[PDB]
């Protein structure tokens, strides 16, 4: 199944962030409307902040996440979650190699913001 | 029912990152085992981070997560999402007016790191 | 915070399904756009479905699970999970007594159908 | 990745329960340590209800759900999720053709149960 994609609400300010835990640099594209909107690129083994932007998610709503590590697509895992029908998270684990940890970056998408 | 309240593979690191949406400072409480771990204060309506940490679950794994705005108690809201029977997050939200956006301190815990 | 309600796309059709795991009989009202649209009730400590319906979500789209035991309204947890962008989960649990196992009535909402 | 498999406490009582949507005939097995525990088998365009079942975890606690249609073998996505520290769902969607709407098979696991 198709993972790290995203239908959010049009034009809403969302806030998304990325952590790495790899030996790997991890590189996170952020696609709104299939068009680059941020990329985040760094390395940690301790769960560092690699990235944090606000974007909006303009007329289609349309977010896609993908990681690739020196020009390898990591294999991706996703889900949303809303609380209290109010909050919302989009979540993104990823696995760059052989052990499934699938925590090698780690994306999350909030709504809303503000 | 109770919320912001994790039970955690016991000995375990944890990611821990707070954001504040809010004209509030935001004072962000963790404890692990009803021990204070760590605190993170901070204010933006932009979803910045004020606070991230690696922690450790301990002998007990409980980890509990507390917001207040000059010491009042928000109304928290809570979940834990795991994927591919691996990657886990607990999400927090929190309240501290009447708007219902539950976003005004927003806390991702994850595991496992590395 | 309140927990039970969910805000379903407008006019779709909805599945859902109730389970009892109490010694008291479940009483399950669901609600569209604050008009009851079924009701349920049933006594089971084997996880028995007590009903089952196919609904219309309608023009708010919004629909309220609300539990009680013998008139006593129970309390409610709930959360909506989406997976690949495309299938819906709205869950709930409730509690009727002091044990907090929270599976006294359990309330499976899924959409779309078909 | 790996989906609709589950690591459930060993020895515990959970509630499985199978909805169709779909024109094709769904089998959902349900395995328990690698070995079948049920099976259910049906046709719905309207979220029957193929199956519902009560099954013990055992030992290892290893739960998975494999869905097929005619020998063909569904495209699976899963996740599970906990409310309130206590409640648990693994939750399955299935997809037996090419609309990817995952909502051929639904399977919906929940514990503790009584
Ligand atoms: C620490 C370790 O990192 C990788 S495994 C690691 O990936 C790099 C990528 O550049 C090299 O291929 C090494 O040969 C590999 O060992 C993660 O997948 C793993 O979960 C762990 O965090
Ligand atoms: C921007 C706004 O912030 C608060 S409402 C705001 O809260 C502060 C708390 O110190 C004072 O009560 C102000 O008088 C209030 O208006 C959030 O709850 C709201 O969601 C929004 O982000
Ligand atoms: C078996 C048991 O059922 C209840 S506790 C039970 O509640 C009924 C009403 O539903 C009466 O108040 C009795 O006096 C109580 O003992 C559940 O709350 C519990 O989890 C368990 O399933
Ligand atoms: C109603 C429809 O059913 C299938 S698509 C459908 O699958 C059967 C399987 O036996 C045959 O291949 C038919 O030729 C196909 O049209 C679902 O995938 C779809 O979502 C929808 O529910
Ligand atoms: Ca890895
Ligand atoms: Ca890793
Ligand atoms: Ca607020
Ligand atoms: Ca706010
Ligand atoms: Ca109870
Ligand atoms: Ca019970
Ligand atoms: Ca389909
Ligand atoms: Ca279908």
């Amino acid at each position: 199944a198709t993972q790290g994609v995203f239908t959010l609400p049009a034009n809403t300010r969302f806030g998304v962030t990325a952590f790495a835990n790899s030996s790997g640099t991890q590189t996170v594209n952020v696609l709104v409307n299939n068009e680059t909107a941020a990329t985040f690129s760094g390395q940690s083994t301790n769960n560092a902040v690699i990235g944090t932007q606000v974007l909006n998610s303009g007329s289609s709503g349309k977010v896609q996440v993908q990681v690739s590590v020196n020009g390898r697509p990591s294999d991706l895992v996703s889900a949303q979650v809303i609380l209290t029908n109010e909050l919302n998270f989009a979540l993104v684990g990823s696995e760059d190699g052989t052990d499934n940890d699938y925590n090698d970056a780690v994306v999350v998408i909030n709504w809303p913001l503000g």
